[PDB]
C-alpha cells in the first residue's frame, strides 16, 4: 500500500489514484512574483477557542489530532472561502534532515515541515460528504522552521513515545490548536487537493506566509516515530511530504 518509499512513494501513487496526474493537485510551489494580491479577499478568521481535540493517532504515514466536530466549535471562515468550515485534525509534513520537510514550498524554499489543519465545509453536513464537492474542504498550512522552541507545540511532542508505531492512539483531550499559530496571518490562497491519497480535489488551500519556529529537540522527537506497526523493523517516520506538483495555470492569491 501507498507510502513514501522508493516503491510505494509519490511517483507510485498514480497507479491505484489516477488523480495524481489530476488537474487541481496539492502542494504546489509558490512563486511569490506570479502570486497577485487579491483585494477581495475578506479577512481570514480562525476561531479555535472552543476546539475540542480526543485523541491522537499513528496512521502509519503521520500522526492526527483529532477534533470533536460533531457541533460548530474550532472553525475557519472569512479570506478566500464561502460560509463555515469545521476542524476535524491535524497533522504535520516533515523531513530526515531541516532542509526538507515541507510540502508547498515558496520560490522554491523547502522548510523543515508543515502543519496542515483540516477543516470540512458545514453546508455538507459530514466530511464524507464534503470530499466528493470541489469546495468541501479547507486547509490551513503553516511552514515550521527549526530555531526556538514553540512552546504550544511541547504538549504533542511529548505524546509522540506512546503512539510509536502505526496504529497507535493516546488520550489527547483539552489541546488548543491556537498554540501553533504564527503572529501574521497573511497568507496564500489557490484551489488544490489533499497530499495524500486518495489526494481528492477538494481543499481551498490557504497557505501563511509567516512560518513558526519549532526547536532542533522537537523536531527530532517527530523522527523518532515509525512507520511501520508495533515489533516490525524499524522504518523511521521521516520524508513523509509530497514534492510540488503542476501549478496548471491555477492562480495563487496573496492575502497581503
Ligand atoms: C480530513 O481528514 C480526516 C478526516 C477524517 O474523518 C478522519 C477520521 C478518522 C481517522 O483518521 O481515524 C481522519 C482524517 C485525517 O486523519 C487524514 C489522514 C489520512 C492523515
Ligand atoms: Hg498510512
Ligand atoms: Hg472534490
Ligand atoms: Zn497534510
Amino acid at each position: 500500500h501507498w507510502g513514501y518509499g522508493k516503491h510505494n512513494g509519490p511517483e507510485h501513487w498514480h497507479k491505484d489514484f489516477p488523480i495524481a496526474k489530476g488537474e487541481r493537485q496539492s502542494p504546489v510551489d509558490i512563486d511569490t512574483h506570479t502570486a497577485k494580491y487579491d483585494p477581495s479577499l475578506k479577512p481570514l478568521s480562525v476561531s479555535y477557542d472552543q476546539a475540542t481535540s480526543l485523541r491522537i493517532l499513528n496512521n502509519g504515514h503521520a500522526f492526527n489530532v483529532e477534533f470533536d466536530d460533531s457541533q460548530d466549535k474550532a472553525v475557519l471562515k472569512g479570506g478566500p472561502l464561502d460560509g463555515t468550515y469545521r476542524l476535524i485534525q491535524f497533522h504535520f509534513h516533515w523531513g530526515s534532515l531541516d532542509g526538507q520537510g515541507s510540502e508547498h514550498t515558496v520560490d522554491k524554499k523547502k522548510y523543515a515541515a508543515e502543519l496542515h489543519l483540516v477543516h470540512w465545509n458545514t453546508k455538507y453536513g459530514d466530511f464524507g460528504k464534503a470530499v466528493q464537492q470541489p469546495d468541501g474542504l479547507a486547509v490551513l498550512g503553516i511552514f515550521l522552521k527549526v530555531g526556538s522552541a514553540k512552546p504550544g507545540l511541547q504538549k504533542v511532542v511529548d505524546v509522540l513515545d506512546s503512539i510509536k508505531t502505526k496504529g497507535k492512539s493516546a488520550d489527547f483531550t483539552n489541546f488548543d490548536p491556537r498554540g501553533l499559530l504564527p503572529e501574521s496571518l497573511d497568507y496564500w490562497t489557490y484551489p488544490g487537493s489533499l497530499t495524500t491519497p486518495p489526494l481528492l480535489e477538494c481543499v481551498t488551500w490557504i497557505v501563511l506566509k509567516e512560518p513558526i519556529s519549532v526547536s532542533s529537540e522537537q523536531v527530532l522527537k517527530f523522527r523518532k516515530l515509525n512507520f511501520n506497526g508495533e515489533g516490525e523493523p524499524e522504518e523511521l517516520m521521516v520524508d513523509n511530504w509530497r514534492p510540488a506538483q503542476p501549478l496548471k495555470n491555477r492562480q495563487i492569491k496573496a492575502s497581503f
